């Protein structure tokens, strides 16, 4: 039959045909050898500096490639319009040997980075995104003001709403714009005599970053950071949040009462700040964007993950369950408890949240829409079953294809 | 060329080569990865009615020979010369040729020990290998098959073990075991399509009534085997039930849960598969070791298109199936398996939880990191079906690659 992936939903016994992968312009780490379909950061999209501007002839396919799929997107392929935007691209690149996006592009583009995210659940949201233009800023404190901004609109007092904010593109020989911590929002990591970690393990190196670079830090197990911010050429500057622009929620379970006495907590706005955000060749290595977030990113692995906070032992010591045999299943009881605390705490506190089951659901629906509008996916498997409950949820019983579509975001390198 | 491979728990690293000896393509390629499936579309194992390339064949023999000599200290030796000899005169004149015992028995192994989908390789090197190659028809199959599950079952006191029968044959039939597991519990479509017992096996049970056999009507009734001897009609054989071992399902605290009348066989022996050996093909090799608990409590009992008993429990659990927040799913996921755990444990049956599973398995990749520089393993496989992340393995990436000896799938004989 067709000859493109043929991907077999195993619940339902349905099938289908990836003919969108045809259009991945970038390979992967796989080969028919071996599948390196698990690692984390494989060495393929990695942006890494190419300081020295890029291949002028190389640049132009990229663009003219994106700007085919914007005007294509405005079903106005073959236009007046889409030649002359063609011809204007060429001619900037062949003058400056760069390029610039009109701001409906932008929009555009970012939408479908987002769209054409592997791992993310949560695509179904994919065309209401919130795109701020910030690539008039020009210094590490104008970059602080949207970044408050950006968290303001998308804290919204618990109501949610996606977005993102685009700083300054690469430029020639230029210094890049970039935000060094991971995330807008993160708990410190304080690395102690004994050798253990304070807070969250996760965070150690950015911790001491800050430090080196004058912040005073706490000693809390919960304690937010503050950016480092990178404007072209410079050191980056140090900027504390202002406190009551970072929504957080205190955790407690529904039943058991002991659990609200832990002290555990979290943020409620997931803000990832240091990916790059590629649209039609040129990159934007500062592009912070936030959704909301699913239970088990929290509950799960942010929680229970043994380089973590790793509460998992607490917690089942607390609920009186025999933990020195695996065959109790104390580990898998905890971690359900420790999840419904943090949905049930998120619905207290009336901050957007969704459960892996409702996300996961949501997926199937998305992947259906987007069959039917593009003739596939872009998928990562791993990624998008959750952490706990797998084959419980619909998208475990369901194949996927995976592969690099642009725009897209991608890893890039730490700036220091 | 060489793959690094992370353990994001521990920041500890290691670099496969290991996969430079994979000389068998997989489905991924540099544009797409299709890891995440479970059939292959073209790496079938196409009919035999024709004699294999002796060129091919000859290779794939020498390797594996090659591969056998070394395993005992004795490469370069005298007899190993000569059996390869032998392997390339045999060939020469029929097209093929035939494995002494203890090489069979060494390929049976590997092959277990190269499956990528399995997290019990960790015994790998205690398997008991029943050769059945002096079998000529379907009734001496059914015996054979019968000693495999005495001696498997061993009284709950499970023994992982493989029995091989004879080898495909050129313009021959296959000698095939129809049904998927030695043990499979019937499906019975009603009328309106709905299915009571094992969904999934549906059509084996139809294949059974098709040829001769009175169905039961319940929803655990032990299924008969078809078997099949070279092209000849594949004859039906019933198991003695004092042969195949069953555990009742009960919960350590909720009284009711054995109300369900919920129960589980203690044999899972894979018969559907392909074993490959020197290029030489096992169409019926059944093999068996013993459950790991996901197994049973989460994918035959919860999945959606199996048993399905997900929202019973919960609502014998007086959860609020009301909305998905509650999760009620994972508070009764939970419990089912703590029941099969503990279930087996009071019949004396042997199983293994996830944990322990998956513990013992990273030290299977250790052990195999020193012994071969790498372990193929198929992370959506070897991570369990619940408390996925609580694992290490979770948190262990994984290099997938085809390695021979191997298990294959193979297409249905009907
Ligand atoms: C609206 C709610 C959203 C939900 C619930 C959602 C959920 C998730 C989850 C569960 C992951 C994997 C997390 C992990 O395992 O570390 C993920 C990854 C990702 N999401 Fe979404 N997402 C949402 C919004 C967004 C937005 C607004 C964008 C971009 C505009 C986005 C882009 C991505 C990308 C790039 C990744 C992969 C990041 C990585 O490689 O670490 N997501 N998302
Ligand atoms: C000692 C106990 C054993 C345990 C606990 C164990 C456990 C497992 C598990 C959980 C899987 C995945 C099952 C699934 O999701 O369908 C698996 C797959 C597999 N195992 Fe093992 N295994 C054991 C013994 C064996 C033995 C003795 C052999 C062969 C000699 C073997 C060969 C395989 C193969 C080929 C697969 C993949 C089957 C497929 O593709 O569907 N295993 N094993
Ligand atoms: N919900 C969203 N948008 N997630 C994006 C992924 C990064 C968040 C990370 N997993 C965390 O748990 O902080
Ligand atoms: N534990 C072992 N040996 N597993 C091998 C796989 C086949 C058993 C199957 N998953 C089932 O649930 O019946
Ligand atoms: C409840 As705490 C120990
Ligand atoms: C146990 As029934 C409700
Ligand atoms: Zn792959």
């Amino acid at each position: 039959g067709p000859k493109f992936p043929r991907v077999k939903n195993w619940e339902l016994g349905s099938i289908t045909y990836d003919t969108l992968c045809a259009q991945s312009q970038q390979d992967g780490p796989c080969t028919p050898r071996r599948c390196l379909g698990s690692l984390v950061l494989p060495r393929k999209l990695q942006t890494r500096p190419s300081p020295g501007p890029p291949p002028a002839e190389q640049l132009l396919s990229q663009a003219r490639d994106f700007i085919n799929q914007y005007y294509s997107s405005i079903k106005r392929s073959g236009s007046q319009a889409h030649e002359e935007r063609l011809q204007e691209v060429e001619a900037e690149v062949a003058s400056t040997g760069t390029y610039h996006l009109r701001e409906s592009e932008l929009v555009f583009g970012a939408k479908q980075a987002w769209r054409n995210a592997p791992r993310c659940v949560g695509r179904i949201q994919w065309g209401k995104l919130q795109v701020f233009d910030a690539r008039d800023c020009s210094s590490a404190q104008e970059m602080f003001t949207y970044i408050c901004n950006h968290i303001k609109y998308a804290t919204n007092r618990g109501n949610l709403r996606s977005a993102i904010t685009v700083f300054p593109q690469r430029a020639p020989g230029r210094g890049d714009f970039r935000i060094w911590n991971s995330q807008l929002v993160r708990y410190a990591g304080y690395r102690q005599q004994d050798g253990s970690v304070r807070g969250d393990p996760a965070n150690v190196e950015i911790t001491e970053l800050c430090i080196q670079h004058g912040w005073t830090p706490g000693n809390g197990r919960f304690d937010v950071l503050p950016l480092l911010l990178q404007a072209p050429d410079e050191a980056p500057e140090l900027f504390v949040l202002p406190p009551e622009l970072v929504l957080e929620v205190p955790l407690e379970h529904p039943t058991l009462e002991w659990f609200a006495a832990l002290g555990l907590r979290w943020y409620a706005l997931p803000a990832v700040s240091n990916m790059l955000l590629e649209i039609g060749g040129l990159e934007f290595s500062a592009a912070p964007f936030s959704g909301w977030y699913m239970s088990t990113e929290i509950g799960t692995r942010n929680l229970c993950d043994p380089h973590r906070y790793n509460i998992l032992e607490d917690v089942a010591v607390c609920m009186d369950l025999d933990t020195r045999t695996t065959s109790s299943l104390w580990k898998d009881k905890a971690a359900v408890e420790i999840n419904l605390a943090v949905l049930h705490s998120f619905q207290l506190a009336k901050v957007t949240i969704v459960d892996h089951h409702a996300a996961t659901v949501s997926f199937m629906k998305h992947l259906d829409n987007e069959q039917k509008a593009r003739g596939g996916c872009p998928a990562d498997w791993a990624w998008i079953v959750p952490p706990i409950s797998g084959s419980l949820t619909p998208v475990f019983h369901q194949e996927m294809v995976n592969y690099i579509l642009s725009p897209a975001f991608r890893y890039q390198p730490d700036p220091w």
